């Protein structure tokens, strides 16, 4: 019993941190087989980061302008390309701690963990939800970018987030590790506001099932509902729209709870209408939603 | 910026989990040098748990009966020995990847990752802290036992929690690795009821102070307050009572934000007495008291 948010053990990607140094610019970067990637940006000083020009400024660096070193030990660069908004180093060396792993672009509501670093050092790592609006939720200081969020199934590490941007607003933009931004956000320091943070219903769903799995069961009501009437209730406090692909992905914690997708989600209709009344869920006293059905299932079944 | 809960990288610890067997009971142990650590209750039945006489037990258990596996690699048991709520397996190799490390005892209000195992394999990693009434709210389910809490100084880890016990009311409570419990807690399936979980008030004001640092700012009021009048309104809503000690403690984020402890104390008397009006801070809409000074001045700086 307990239900915690819970990050991947992250030793596998640990394992994979360098540091990357380009003229004065030091930030993270992933060593996989004889490849490192790492934020286009290295190359920027804070001042380039107005307007930078990335190919132009490209033009100005070789292979030995890229510093990288994996603790205390440098990797001979022998290649670098430019892939979107990641540089690709090629080294002579594969990591010998490579993981099975791919790289994975997930979708809004889709949770992973983050392996916070700072000059390749590994800091701390937490679990995040990639936002309908594309940003994260994170916790990154200066010397962060790089840091990456992962998914592990069994021994495959599915890299799906590199660490790029911090908004005015103190929430966090970044790429997967094709160098493709989450979202409409770009690797310049410019008026960049982040749209509606909704809430990701089908998560609050899966931990409500989580509460009532681990005994939390107050909110339980007498009522259902329709997904269109869910759905209308949604509209107003910001939710995403509840589909029946939502529904059949919360059938096996319907089934092992009992309780019907549809009456659930009139449990949490009332609690939006009526809020909490003070009490607590699984010890928070607002409606979780970075925790995926699969995360229920995972956390609560003990998968390793 | 951001702020979130965050346990330390896990590789270290992941290197030191393996499979305890004995006859068909299975858990985790943490093998460090040529010694694996698990709770002694490995050699119960469950219909032994509620009266195990484990010094009777033992004898009936030789070196070949507890079944020692790394991966898929069998361990050699040379010794067994039981210290407190411990057993101590010799084995004959020492584990290559033991990293330096500690066994320390922690006080209650202090925190650290746990890195949830089942069949000592990794499953996951969160953060906990040791309640005042010595249990924690972990995410335990059966074969979890064995997992350990820990804190990392950069390079060496402090092992400071194994995973025993599950009470019924869900809460969790443990050994450090010399065996001694935590609190009054045996491994006895027995009536055992946590005290009141009274909140670890050092800690809710370290993580106001993070939420300043973070840009949440409207708890800030025009008041102050001393310990005494503080401590009248911490023992009404159960939060610790505050010493110097706590004030001491806090005088490097009280400097780097300017705002004195007392004022901070004065901000928190109006939230126990008004409570959050159905805002939040850093995300949450009650006050965390799982984040130490240490652990703010470290996630705020960006400490490896
Ligand atoms: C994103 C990051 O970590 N830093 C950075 C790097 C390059 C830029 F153009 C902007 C920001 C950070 C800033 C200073 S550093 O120590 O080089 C790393
Ligand atoms: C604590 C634990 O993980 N389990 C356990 C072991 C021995 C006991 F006496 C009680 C509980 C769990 C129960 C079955 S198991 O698969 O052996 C592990």
């Amino acid at each position: 019993s307990g239900f915690r948010k819970m990050a991947f053990p992250s030793g596998k990607v640990e394992g994979c941190m360098v540091q990357v140094t380009c003229g004065t610019t030091t930030l993270n970067g992933l060593w996989l087989d004889d490849v490192v990637y790492c934020p286009r940006h290295v190359i920027c000083t804070s001042e380039d980061m107005l307007n930078p020009n990335y190919e132009d400024l490209l033009i100005r660096k070789s292979n030995h302008n890229f510093l990288v070193q994996a603790g205390n030990v440098q990797l001979r660069v022998i290649g670098h390309s430019m892939q979107n908004c990641v540089l690709k180093l090629k080294v002579d060396t594969a990591n010998p701690k490579t993981p099975k792993y791919k790289f994975v672009r997930i979708q809004p509501g889709q949770t992973f963990s983050v392996l916070a670093c700072y000059n390749g050092s590994p800091s701390g790592v937490y679990q995040c939800a990639m936002r309908p609006n594309f940003t994260i939720k994170g916790s990154f200081l200066n010397g962060s970018c790089g840091s990456v969020g992962f998914n592990i199934d069994y021994d495959c590490v599915s890299f799906c987030y590199m660490h790029h941007m911090e908004l005015p607003t103190g929430v966090h933009a970044g790429t997967d590790l094709e160098g493709n931004f989450y979202g409409p956000f770009v690797d310049r320091q410019t008026a960049q506001a982040a749209g509606t943070d909704t809430t990701i219903t089908v998560n609050v769903l899966a931990w409500l099932y989580a509460a009532v799995i681990n005994g939390d069961r107050w909110f339980l009501n007498r009522f259902t509902t329709t997904l269109n009437d869910f759905n209308l209730v949604a509209m107003k406090y910001n939710y995403e729209p509840l589909t029946q692909d939502h529904v059949d992905i919360l059938g096996p914690l319907s089934a092992q709870t009992g309780i019907a997708v549809l009456d659930m989600c009139a449990s949490l209709k009332e609690l939006l209408q009526n809020g909490m009344n003070g009490r607590t869920i699984l010890g928070s006293a607002l409606l979780e939603d970075e925790f995926t059905p699969f995360d229920v299932v995972r956390q609560c079944s003990g998968v390793t």
